[PDB]
């Protein structure tokens, strides 16, 4: 969506999700302590830090603009997993 979207970061995020699907899905599960199928923005960034790269605030803000986010500003991870896998 965003004009300054980084297709390289998006492409590598796709690769990361497919290559580490089992582990990443469980990271989501574990952060989702209430099991509402969502995790926090900062928790998602933590996953990005280790699975893709340590994004700058700007890069993360733009990446987040492309994510499936709910009314509370949380990541709808089942939707994320489907798209990036």
């Amino acid at each position: 969506h965003m004009a300054t979207a980084d297709r390289d970061i998006l492409a590598r995020l796709h690769k990361a999700v497919t290559s580490h699907y089992h582990a990443i899905t469980q990271e989501f599960e574990n952060f989702d302590t209430m099991k509402t199928n969502t995790i926090s923005r900062e928790e998602f960034r933590a996953i990005c830090n280790r699975r893709v790269q340590i994004l700058t605030d700007e890069q993360f803000d733009r990446l987040w603009n492309e994510m499936p986010v709910n009314a509370k500003g949380r990541l709808k991870y089942p939707d994320f997993l489907s798209r990036f896998s």
